[PDB]
Order: structure tokens, then C-alpha cells, then sequence
């Protein structure tokens, strides 16, 4: 298990990141320096999040520090759906680059497909409480995104939450300069993707596994969902290769060959989570945990789904 993969950008992209939405602002900067110090080199982050300055002081305290070079570091980060618009997007990247004291990203995601009206709210709604859209073409939004690449603010560009048609969209843009060179999708062995993971690499597109934990700190959890880290199944498989539950939900997803981006802010869990280049799934394993598979999928809102870009009603 090599601990890069290589994207379609010829750059390389760390397998395994530390997530940081939820990261509650007084406790991630904390969470991104021991991190650091324990390996990590990749860091998902997102304007939307709230805590890109908070981050951005725990990376600079590091690149400071010497602890780490800013070359050795692959920092993502994504275009909230407010700012789809052509002429807000480099905007939007350049506030993320101030508030995570950067030159450059290392990768640039659309965060969702859904463009939202300009403004103060994130989620801008109507009385009724559907979530008010913009009319931009995403073609045109991703027409900008070239832009930041050729203006020297990012290094790679890509997708999050795009289905395979908006995914063959973004393909066949007529005049279409650079391709994806991620999609970052919900993925574990409740929702195995197993169609969008095989239509995005055989594009060359790398998919990124996010919530690999179930993320069970989402904020619209419930008491009786299913939960992988309380799964017996999952448990046994951890026990036989004396491993926890946590370490063989992040090294399935690397053997699929995807990146994956398992949150913490708890300094021993940031270094559990690390710990996952010691063991090998049996292929029987990996079967075994894609079988779980139940189209579980827990990060999507009610206020989008008549959005016409809700990327959800496609099978995949
Ligand atoms: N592109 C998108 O639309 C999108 C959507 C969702 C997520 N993401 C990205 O993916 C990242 C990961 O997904 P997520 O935050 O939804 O959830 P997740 O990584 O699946 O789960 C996070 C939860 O698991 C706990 N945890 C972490 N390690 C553990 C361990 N070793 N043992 C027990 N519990 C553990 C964390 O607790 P503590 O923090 O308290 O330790 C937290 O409650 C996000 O932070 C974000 O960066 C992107
Ligand atoms: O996006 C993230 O990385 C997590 C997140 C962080 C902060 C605020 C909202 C978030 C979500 C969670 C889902 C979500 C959506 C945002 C736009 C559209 C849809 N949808 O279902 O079509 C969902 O947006």
C-alpha cells in the first residue's frame, strides 16, 4: 500500500486525510498540528465548515515550525454552492486561501452540483423552506474552475457529490480543458458506490470516501440508525487482525483504491486512525464488507431535493 495515489494532474494525492467538518473551531487547530505531527499530510477543509482559520493557523504553525515542507502537504478544499456563479468563484477560492494562509491548493472541489442564490445564508431559502437556486450552468462553473488553475491558485480541480451523469457532463463539456481529477463521494459499507466508483475510475477520476465512519456525529443522527463502529460483523473482522472497528473502515476504502478522510478532533483516535498501514484485508474481507452494502446514505437534505441538480435520484 503506497501512501500516494496519482492524479490525472500528474500530481499525487495522500490516501489518507483528516477530515475537519464538525471540527468545533476551539479544538482544531489542536487536532490539524497533532495530526501533522503524527503522519498526516493530506487535510479536507471547506469554507462552509467555518473553520478554515482555524485550520489554516494549525498548518501554518507547522509550515513555520519546519515540521513539514508546504510541498509535502496536499491541502482541499471546496466552492460552497452559493458561489457557483462564474464571477463569484475565484472570490470564493481566494477567501478560502486567506483564511487557510495559503498560495495554493492542492485540489479545488465543486462542493455539490447544487448552485444556491448569492448571499449571506448558505442555505438560502424561499417561505416554504426549499432551498432557492441559482440558474448557472455548471459547465460555466466548471469553466472557472479551469480558471483558478491557470491563474496559478490551484493546482488540481475536481467534483463532490456528482452523480455519474453530471460526473459524463462535466466529461463531454464542449471545449473542456482540464478533467476532474477527483470526485469525493459518501461512501462505507452501508453505501458501497460500487457503480460510481467503477464509472469514475475508469475515467481516471480518483474518488474520495467521505463520512467512512458513518459519521455518527452528523447533526441529524438518530438514536436507532445503523452504526458501522457498533457493527458485530465489522468488529469480528477488526479482531482478527487485531485492529479496531474505526482502522478496518478506513483501510477498505484503500484497497478499493480510493482516498479516504476519516474526522477526528480526539488526539488518540487522529492517531489510531493513522495506523492502517500495517494490515492487509483478505480480498474474502473486502467481499465480505461490501456485502453490507444497504443504499444507506446519510449525507443529503430535504431542502435540495427539487433543486434540478439534486444528484440523488439517479440510481448512481
Ligand atoms: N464533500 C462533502 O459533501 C462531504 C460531506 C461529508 C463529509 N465530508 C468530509 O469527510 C470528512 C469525514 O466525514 P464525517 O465528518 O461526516 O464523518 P466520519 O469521518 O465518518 O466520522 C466522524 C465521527 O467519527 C468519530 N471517530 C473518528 N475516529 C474514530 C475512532 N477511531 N473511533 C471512534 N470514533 C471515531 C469522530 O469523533 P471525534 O471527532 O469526537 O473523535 C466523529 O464523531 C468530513 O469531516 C469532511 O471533511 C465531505
Ligand atoms: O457538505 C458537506 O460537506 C457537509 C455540510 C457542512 C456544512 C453545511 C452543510 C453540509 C451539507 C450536508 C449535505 C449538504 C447538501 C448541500 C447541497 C445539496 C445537498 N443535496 O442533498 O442535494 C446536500 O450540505
Amino acid at each position: 500500500m503506497a501512501s500516494r495515489i496519482l492524479l490525472n494532474n500528474g500530481a499525487k494525492m495522500p490516501i489518507l486525510g483528516l477530515g475537519t467538518w464538525k471540527s468545533p473551531p476551539g479544538q482544531v487547530t489542536e487536532a490539524v498540528k497533532v495530526a501533522i505531527d503524527v503522519g498526516y499530510r493530506h487535510i479536507d477543509c471547506a469554507h462552509v465548515y467555518q473553520n478554515e482559520n482555524e485550520v489554516g493557523v494549525a498548518i501554518q504553525e507547522k509550515l513555520r515550525e519546519q515540521v513539514v515542507k508546504r510541498e509535502e502537504l496536499f491541502i482541499v478544499s471546496k466552492l460552497w454552492c452559493t458561489y457557483h456563479e462564474k464571477g463569484l468563484v475565484k472570490g470564493a477560492c481566494q477567501k478560502t486561501l486567506s483564511d487557510l494562509k495559503l498560495d495554493y491548493l492542492d485540489l479545488y472541489l465543486i462542493h455539490w452540483p447544487t448552485g444556491f442564490k448569492p448571499g449571506k445564508e448558505f442555505f438560502p431559502l424561499d417561505e416554504s423552506g426549499n432551498v432557492v437556486p441559482s440558474d448557472t450552468n455548471i459547465l460555466d462553473t466548471w469553466a472557472a474552475m479551469e480558471e483558478l488553475v491557470d491563474e496559478g491558485l490551484v493546482k488540481a480541480i475536481g467534483i463532490s457529490n456528482f452523480n455519474h451523469l453530471q460526473v459524463e457532463m462535466i466529461l463531454n463539456k464542449p471545449g473542456l480543458k482540464y478533467k476532474p481529477a477527483v470526485n469525493q463521494i459518501e461512501c462505507h459499507p452501508y453505501l458501497t458506490q460500487e457503480k460510481l466508483i467503477q464509472y469514475c475510475q475508469s475515467k481516471g477520476i480518483v474518488v474520495t470516501a467521505y463520512s467512512p465512519l458513518g459519521s455518527p456525529d452528523r447533526p441529524w443522527a438518530k438514536p436507532e440508525d445503523p452504526s458501522l463502529l457498533e457493527d458485530p460483523r465489522i468488529k469480528a473482522i477488526a479482531a482478527k487482525h487485531n485492529k479496531t472497528t474505526a482502522q478496518v473502515l478506513i483501510r477498505f476504502p484503500m484497497q478499493r483504491n480510493l482516498v479516504v478522510i476519516p474526522k477526528s478532533v480526539t488526539p488518540e483516535r487522529i492517531a489510531e486512525n493513522f495506523k492502517v498501514f500495517d494490515f492487509e484485508l483478505s480480498s474474502q474481507d473486502m467481499t465480505t464488507l461490501l456485502s453490507y452494502n444497504r443504499n444507506w446514505r446519510v449525507c443529503a437534505l430535504l431542502s435540495c431535493t427539487s433543486h434540478k441538480d439534486y444528484p440523488f435520484h439517479e440510481e448512481f
